[PDB]
């Protein structure tokens, strides 16, 4: 099902394959690609050994290791906490959901290690929303966290495929599709951002 494919990644990227490694090198190799053609890193410490995980866009809610935090605008059980992901404020400071009048209103900036889009793409009337949901989630994570998004099979599912110059304008990086997609939070915005500058024809033809 869609949940174990997200949790079965999540083990593998922080814990059992070190993929959040694999990518940091990938990564460090690129900035000292640039650096040697002419920056600001923040790195995750060693993965908890409870990784704090928020699944938006379910109405259900889908355990030791795992802290799982569940929002959506329309929950179908108290296990589910009610918000509307796009009004509410990321905000450093907190630890936990902030709740006014059974809504949530704050969440935990830099938190996350995992956020999960469980196809809240698939709810966006826009473009435009869509890459908000994105900017939120970028913000909700914390260094080297990873978004994970959803559609089980519009004529293509919105995987933000053809975004990675705009994610990567954010600094979001892709680093798995599978027939399922997953962005990494780049060890530097700047470096993402170079690479978005440098392939900024090819990202320009897909984004409009």
């Amino acid at each position: 099902s869609r949940i174990k494919w997200a949790i079965d990644y999540i083990t593998k990227y922080f814990f059992t394959e070190g993929i959040y490694l694999q990518k940091r090198q990938r990564e460090q190799r690129l900035l000292e690609s640039y650096r040697a053609e002419g920056v600001q890193c923040r790195l995750m410490e060693e993965p908890p050994d409870r990784l704090h995980v928020l699944d938006v866009g379910s109405c259900f809610n889908p355990a030791p290791h795992l802290e799982v935090t569940a929002l959506d605008l329309c929950p179908a059980t108290e296990d589910v906490l009610q918000a509307d992901f796009l009004k509410v404020e990321v905000v450093p400071g907190i630890r936990e959901p902030e709740l006014e009048e059974g809504s949530v209103r704050r969440l935990p900036a830099s938190h996350y290690e995992c956020v999960i889009f469980s196809l809240l793409l698939e709810y966006m009337p826009s473009a435009e929303q869509r890459l908000q949901c994105c900017l939120q989630a970028y913000d909700l994570l914390l260094p080297e966290g990873i978004l994970v998004l959803i559609t089980p099979d519009g004529k293509n599912a919105h995987l933000m495929k053809n975004w990675r110059y705009s994610l990567a304008r954010i600094g979001l990086l892709r680093v798995r599709f599978e027939k399922c997609m997953v962005f990494r939070k780049a060890i530097s915005r700047e470096l993402s951002q170079h690479w978005a500058s440098i392939h900024r024809e090819e990202g320009m033809c897909e984004e409009i």
